[PDB]
Parts: structure tokens; sequence; C-alpha cells
């Protein structure tokens, strides 16, 4: 497309920011807020149309673990709820495989959820599919040549460098090769034909490492890593070049937007989200009106 859709996030509570970045001009856009603040959500965009997929409410008046998705059309600029998910899912991973979203993972309460369901906007219903091999929150999902990826997470007790993939024509899940580091809460996209976790959280610190899944050679290959430690950060591709929002580095919420030239190998900083923020949601698609 042409914009980087941020949605929600966190900074003291969950937000409603609902703001798009032009990386032609480096402008910012504050577009409508979401209806119900929330963090830990996974954005996407299916034919044109940008979805905000779980997440959860942390207010000063509670916190409610969102199965909600919602639904933002950049002509009007409005969003509209759409059929909700069976579970709520915190800390949330998606994936779009043929106008299909999958939802992935992600955690009610204390329960950490190795469910997956699948949304057809078509038809605005929701249907579990098969449970991946592990709980995973704050999971990295990825889509490439039509299978699905579940990378990292939190399983309940402990944090994953486990990762594996979902073949729809069999509605079946099998491990692949492991990451070299261990993952949660990180940015996973697809570039090319290979798969990209950025930071995360490795039990101990917040990781600035990022490092890729090669499908046909099977093997994970670290590769420049990031200028800030992240983790709950919003990740994305546009024009072949990867995008990471905002994220946790251990001390501040971060408002550094990074950009990866996988032809030169390096990082750079592009601009500066107008506040700090973790958990938000990311995605590409048309410019408003
Ligand atoms: C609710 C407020 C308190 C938490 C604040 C202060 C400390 C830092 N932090 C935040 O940045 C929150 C903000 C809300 C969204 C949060 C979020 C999003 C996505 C995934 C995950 N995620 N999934 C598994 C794990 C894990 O650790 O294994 C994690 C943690 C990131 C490592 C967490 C991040």
């Amino acid at each position: 497309g042409r914009l980087i859709y941020t949605a929600g996030g966190y900074f003291r509570q969950s937000l409603s920011y609902l703001e798009a970045y032009n990386p032609s001009n480096g402008s910012w856009l504050r577009l409508a807020d979401l209806q119900v603040p929330r963090s830990g959500l996974a954005g996407c965009v299916v034919g044109g149309l940008l979805y905000a997929v779980g997440g959860r409410n942390n207010s000063p008046d509670g916190n409610t673990d969102s199965s909600a998705l919602d639904c933002y059309n950049p002509m009007t600029n409005q969003w509209s709820p759409c059929a909700s998910m069976s579970v709520p899912r915190n800390r949330i991973g998606v994936g779009v495989i043929d106008g299909h979203i999958y939802a992935v993972g992600g955690s009610h309460g204390c329960i950490h959820h190795s469910s997956v369901e699948r949304y057809e906007p078509e038809r605005d219903e929701w249907h579990l599919v098969a449970p991946m091999l592990t709980r995973r929150i704050g999971v990295g999902v990825a889509v490439l040549n039509r299978l699905l990826y579940a990378v990292g997470g939190f399983d309940g007790t402990n944090r994953l460098n486990s990762a594996e993939c979902y073949y729809p024509e069999r509605n079946e899940w099998r491990m692949i090769t492991p990451m070299n580091t261990i993952r949660s809460g990180a940015g996973v996209c697809v570039l090319h034909n290979c798969i990209y976790a950025a930071g995360g959280y490795d039990g101990q610190d917040q990781l600035n490492s990022v490092e890729r899944y090669d499908v046909e050679t099977e093997t994970w290959t670290f590769v420049a890593p990031m200028r800030h430690h992240r983790s709950a950060l919003g990740i994305t591709v546009h024009q072949g070049k990867i995008y990471v929002l905002g994220g946790y580095d251990g001390h501040t919420f971060l408002d550094s937007v990074e950009c990866y030239d996988p032809d030169s190998d390096t990082w750079s900083e592009v601009t500066r989200m107008t506040s700090g923020r973790s958990g938000v949601g990311v995605a590409v698609t048309m410019e408003p009106c």
C-alpha cells in the first residue's frame, strides 16, 4: 500500500491511537481512535480494510482481555465492530492467508492459548482450526508461501525459541528449526524468502538482535541488530524494507522507528512516533480520506 498504520498500544494504560505514517514524506497523521483501548493486539489488512485483533485494555478501572475484531475503512476513517473470536486473546499473533485472518495464541487471564481460529471476511465468521503444538502468547506470526508460522512467545512457564509451521490443506502444525535466541513479544515478519524475528524478551533482558529463517535451508541466521533493544514492538514490511515501531527497551517506552534495508544489512532511524508506546498493532494499506 502506501501508509503504515499503528493502532493501540500502551503507555501507563492501554491506548486508542490510530496513527498513519507515510514513508514517502515522513509525515504522521492521527486517525479515528479505537472504540476500546487495547494493548498486545495485532494488526493486519485484507482487501483494503484494516483489522485490529485481540489485545487487552489495561485501564485504571480494570483490565479486560479482548476477543474483539474491529475493522477500519480508510475511505471513511471509521471503525466498525466485526465478529468476535471464540476466546479473548491478549498478546496475540495474526497472519493472512487467502484473504483469511488467522488468530494465533494469546492469553486470557492466566490461560495461555494453543488454540487457533480463522476469520472469513466474506462471512463475518470465525472458526477454530487445529491448535498449535505449544501454547504461545506474545507470539510472532508470519505468512510465507501460503504457510503460517508461529515463532517464539511464552507458554505459561518458559519463554520460547521454538517455532512451528501450519499447513492449511492438512490442518496440521509441525515444528521447524528453533531460533538461536529465546524471543517473546518480538517483531516477526516476512521479507523475500525469509522470516525475520527482531528483538523480544528472552527472560532476562530486551533484545536488539535480529535473525531470519530461510525456508529452503531451514536455518536461522543472525543479521545486523537494531539500534534499540525492543520488546512488544510493532513490525511491518513496506517497499522491501522492514519497519519496527516502538516497544519497551527495559526503562523507557520508545517512540523510535527503525528501518532495516536488507541489501545493505543496516538499520536506520526513519522517524519517531508521536509518543512512546509498546504493544501496538501494525499494518500497511492505502491512504485515508
Ligand atoms: C500492562 C502494563 C505493564 C507492562 C508494561 C510495563 C513493563 C513492560 N510493559 C509493556 O511494555 C507491556 C505493555 C502492554 C503490552 C505488553 C505485551 C505486548 C505483546 C507481547 C507481550 N509479551 N508476551 C509475552 C511476553 C513475555 O514476556 O514472555 C511479553 C512481554 C513483552 C515481553 C507483552 C507489553
